[PDB]
């Protein structure tokens, strides 16, 4: 029950502050519109750098040194990756601290290495394929060791960082899939690179070796009957968690592949789910605009909430270094959240 | 009595909007710094665009199509003519509709051509004079068929706009002024171009013949004991009106050149003056941070204000083609003014 009375304070009158963005000073001189969007949203590994794009084309990223973003600077920078383009996915590349991988539905793929003394985000290097191939999604193996980078159909690219980003290897869905037009929905790496599990839309889930740098299907299983929305994992490495469009999230044992556990009070679709760096609660956003925090463990509703229409399309996401979490505000406004006395769980 | 209504309506809780530009949305974040400044602005003659440039060297330019700038399109530009050198004067061609000339305080005068559909602001041409020359004030004929480029002292350039602006003449203007070091300090042209009234700084007032292209001294009248501040033209071409820096307001008659009618409550010096499109009313920027509006007919104070310290240098302008008109605010920010059910005082 401390993890109820956590979460109670965690969601009280302090302990909450505004990220002051472009967005939120807009909207407190305009109501002292039509909110473009959040694209995405990325931490850094070491839970002291935030990235995030809107819809108008320009991506924000805080140099986290303060809690309630008192002193934390801010690199803000104009539509990146093209004028007509805009941002849809982006990597924090884990291997070195300033290096971001940003993909805008082209044929380019964009490494900006951010500096923090200035303002000025710098291009460093552009990549290109195929030219009718029109990438989404990037990805970084959690120890900064593969590359990947994927389409809404027919085509998945691997890349080896370390030799220069050369081109390592390609699959076409149609390998994988072997269905009636399916389009992959989400994609997600193993605690360590080993393995890729993607997410179709027909509802099949497949598994994907890439040990030594050449792709290979390892196995495929109709987990959902519906598209698949999110896919993560538990950072102890024993579980992980499927969340589908259905209104059903399982969690999967990760040794045996079997499900072992399902959400059952749920009767929505579901747009996003992330769980602590403890890997003990777990934050689902449905489409009904309300938000629920389970615990991992038991499997029973610990708190609710109601976003109340404010900003339709939620986001949330936990920080990797603490027991706080970013949290979608009024309109398309990000609101922070702690207790300010407790950096963990444990010390609770 | 209508007119006092109308003004007194027009300074009420609603109609009234607030340009939102760059630094309107600077201060709503910054609020909720040193105000740079607005050098000048200018309108369109058919009432249908608007354009001005701050201190920082970007120029502003709308294109009016509703009435609170809620369709109104905005060209942004970043520091024009240079990147060192930022805008003091511009004229709007009144023969085309996209045209603009602007000045420097330099020896080049930029005629831009502004697109609509995207928002470049592409450099059409320039033009050069002697080295030395330093002109900061460009004028066009309310025909569009003159060009007028004036030096704070010792140069005054006539170009022919039809012929390609080819160079038509020049004068030195110690041979206009005849006196101990006298620096123009404002220029007018007369309803349809024949004449060019030209304000020096020592209190003389001169009248120059420019009717086949040759420049040539008509006549000079002492008219004030100070500074001539701003020269301004009565819209029905009856009589024209000069505001100083000693107190003095006059309006003299067009036919006969005598002073008919002068404002006697001012007490202090004038920064800027205007009188609406319809020749009836006329509006007094003194320098104490305060506004009057008088009866041009009759001659009596019909409405007062006070721009209480906020933004201490002021302007003021009359639309070309409606009784309504543009208004500094509080941080050197444009406050617009209107009565939204009354185009024009006629109607009214």
């Amino acid at each position: 029950s401390v993890t109820s009375k956590y979460l109670q304070s965690t969601f009280s009158k302090g302990n909450t502050s505004h990220i002051e963005d472009k967005r939120f000073i807009h909207v407190s001189s305009r109501s002292h519109i039509t909110p473009n969007e959040i694209l995405s949203l990325k931490f850094h590994v070491s839970g002291s750098s935030m990235a995030y794009s809107r819809m108008d084309g320009s991506l924000t990223v805080w140099f986290i040194k303060d809690a309630s973003f008192d002193k934390s600077v801010e690199v803000y920078i104009p539509d990146c990756c093209g004028s007509d383009k805009l941002a849809t996915d982006l990597s924090w590349n884990p291997t070195s601290l300033n290096q971001i991988a940003v993909v805008s539905n082209s044929s380019e793929i964009s490494l900006l290495l951010i500096n923090e003394k200035s303002l000025t985000a710098s291009k460093l290097r552009t990549l290109s394929l195929g030219s009718k191939t029109k990438v989404n999604t990037c990805l970084y193996d959690p120890l900064g060791n593969w590359l990947l980078a994927a389409t809404k159909s027919e085509k998945i690219y691997l890349f080896d960082v370390k030799k220069d980003h050369s081109s390592v290897c390609s699959l076409n869905i149609s390998d994988i899939s072997q269905e009636d037009n399916d389009v992959v929905y989400s994609l997600a790496w193993s605690n360590g690179g080993s393995h890729i599990f993607i997410g179709f839309k027909s509802g099949y889930l497949a598994i994907l070796k890439a040990k030594h740098g050449i792709l290979e299907v390892c196995t495929k299983i109709k987990a959902h009957t519906g598209p698949i929305t999110e896919i993560k994992m538990d950072p102890w490495g024993r579980n992980f968690i499927t969340g589908s469009i259905d209104g059903n999230c399982y969690v999967w044992n990760m040794k045996s592949l079997c499900c072992e556990l399902i959400i059952n009070d749920l009767n929505s679709a579901v747009t996003t789910l992330d769980v602590c760096h403890l890997g003990k609660i777990l934050g689902i956003c449905t489409e009904d605009e309300m938000v629920y925090f389970y615990d991992l463990n038991s499997g029973n509703l610990l708190h609710s909430k109601s976003l109340a229409n404010y900003k339709t399309d939620p986001v949330l996401k936990f920080y990797p270094d603490k027991s706080w979490y970013i949290m979608s505000g009024k309109n398309d406004t990000l609101s922070n959240h702690f207790v300010k006395n407790e950096k963990n769980l444990i010390t609770y």
